[PDB]
């Protein structure tokens, strides 16, 4: 056999390429059943000489807030639910725990005794943007030591990555899309994998990630909760989530970050009563206002929708593209590199064409069409605003949308929203 702990000869060729390189402490409420304290230091839990000798190269110092608390959860094989959206370190808080029990325990029997690759470990994210963010910092960290990171994410070559994986991956971060589409051609298997971590969840189910998402962790060779570690990170916190983190988390504990809730901040919320003949005049007033560059996306409920708002927005002079699934996908990707960088900053869309493409994070979502869900109403919102600057959603509402009044309602004020006054006079 072999050893998973001792440092392998370094290379100065490699560290060349990683180490060529903040805010201080917030309020924590850490509820959990006989969760063990945090730390203080890294060096107060002994982690591994492999983990410790790579911390000093990345010039890392004191432990991020959340990285104080979630660093101790997770080597001590504990689910964990962490919700905190101003928590800095988010990604390294569960990367050293995990990659600090894979040196020490080892591949498993199951690895050793092999010579379709099978991680150790998955990493799901929603954008190609945090997939290699994390993947780069798995890098960084797996360093001089006996495991190899791969990424693999969608709107880009199938081919390149399964040449990637093909030369050996035991910890993988992925788009639950391009996983998904990995396993049926028999390149990744979830059999052994020990430690199952869902990165910003809550934009993973906003993007109409879920099917993949349980078809991923409840629906394959994927190890039950209990026999796996499962973590969670999220900002918001709705009915989709803690549904979701009870089916995949086993007696877990709870992390928060001060201001702790669903509904994402950052993100300005404004409806107004628009009749269906009035909505084209609306929203051309609305892009008139627009700023210069602000990428714009508008969200209708049908195909026919789509296509007939997106002619008149080229008609007017607007530089806009579409994506209704009546294109096929060489103008549906297309149209993503169109949008992701000027040219047609104006992207017309329906909610079931957009589920999973990555979208270039835009400023200003407008529903020129309701859903009949709040839920839908989450999702559509959640492709605007980040961590840092703010966003917003307009959303036109009129006759049609009575029976999503009440919900929207109550949704307003919790997000601490302006209500329309008129709303509150229909429920
Ligand atoms: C508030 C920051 C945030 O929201 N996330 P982030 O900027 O992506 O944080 C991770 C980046 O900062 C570096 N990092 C993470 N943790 C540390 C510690 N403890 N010391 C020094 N640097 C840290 C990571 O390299 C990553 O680039």
């Amino acid at each position: 056999e072999d050893d998973w702990s001792k440092p392998l000869p370094p290379s100065e060729r490699l560290e060349q390429e990683l180490f060529s390189g903040k805010y201080d402490d917030i309020p924590v409420e850490a509820t959990g059943n006989n969760c063990p304290p945090h730390i203080e230091s890294f060096s107060d839990v002994e982690m591994g000489e492999i983990i410790m000798g790579n911390i000093e190269l990345t010039r890392y110092t004191r432990p991020t807030p959340v990285q104080k608390h979630a660093i101790p959860i997770i080597k001590e094989k504990r689910d964990l639910m962490a919700c905190a959206q101003t928590g800095c370190g988010k990604t390294a808080a569960f990367l050293l725990p995990i990659l600090s029990q894979i040196y020490s325990d080892g591949p498993g029997e199951a690895l050793r005794a092999m010579k379709k690759q099978y991680p150790i470990s998955l990493v799901l994210a929603p954008t190609r943007e945090l997939a290699v963010q994390i993947y780069e910092e798995a890098r960084k960290f797996s360093y001089r030591s006996r495991v190899r990171p791969c990424v693999v994410y969608g709107g880009a070559d199938i081919g390149q990555q399964i040449r990637d994986l093909e030369r050996g991956c035991h910890l993988l971060v992925a788009t639950p899309g391009r996983l998904v589409d990995m396993m049926e051609r028999g390149k990744i298997g979830l059999d052994f994998c020990k430690y199952l971590v869902l990165d910003e969840a809550d934009r993973m189910l906003d993007m109409g990630f879920e099917p993949q998402i349980r078809r991923i962790v409840e629906q394959d060779t994927m190890p039950p909760k209990g026999v796996r570690h499962t973590m969670m990170f999220s900002a918001t916190f709705p009915k989709e989530i803690q549904m979701l983190a009870r089916d995949f988390l086993d007696e877990y504990i709870f992390l928060a970050v001060g201001r702790v809730g669903s509904t994402s901040e950052n993100i300005t919320q404004k409806v107004v009563w628009v009749e269906e003949s009035d909505k084209r005049s609306f929203l051309l007033d609305l892009l008139n206002a627009t700023g210069k560059d602000s990428l714009t996306l508008v969200f209708v409920e049908t195909k026919k929708g789509a296509d007939s708002l997106e002619d008149f927005l080229y008609h007017e002079g607007y530089a806009c593209t579409s994506i209704h699934g009546d294109r096929s996908q060489r103008d549906r990707e297309e149209a993503l590199h169109q949008f992701r960088s000027g040219k047609s900053p104006i992207l017309v869309a329906t909610a079931v064409a957009a589920r999973g493409l990555d979208i270039s994070n835009v400023k200003h979502v407008i529903n020129f069409d309701l859903p009949s869900d709040i839920e839908e109403y989450v999702h559509r919102i959640g492709r605007t605003g980040r961590v840092g600057n703010l966003g917003l959603a307009t959303s036109f509402f009129n006759e049609r949308n009575i029976n999503i009044t009440k919900d929207l309602l109550d949704l307003l004020v919790e997000a601490k929203q302006e209500v329309p006054s008129w709303l509150e006079n229909m429920a």
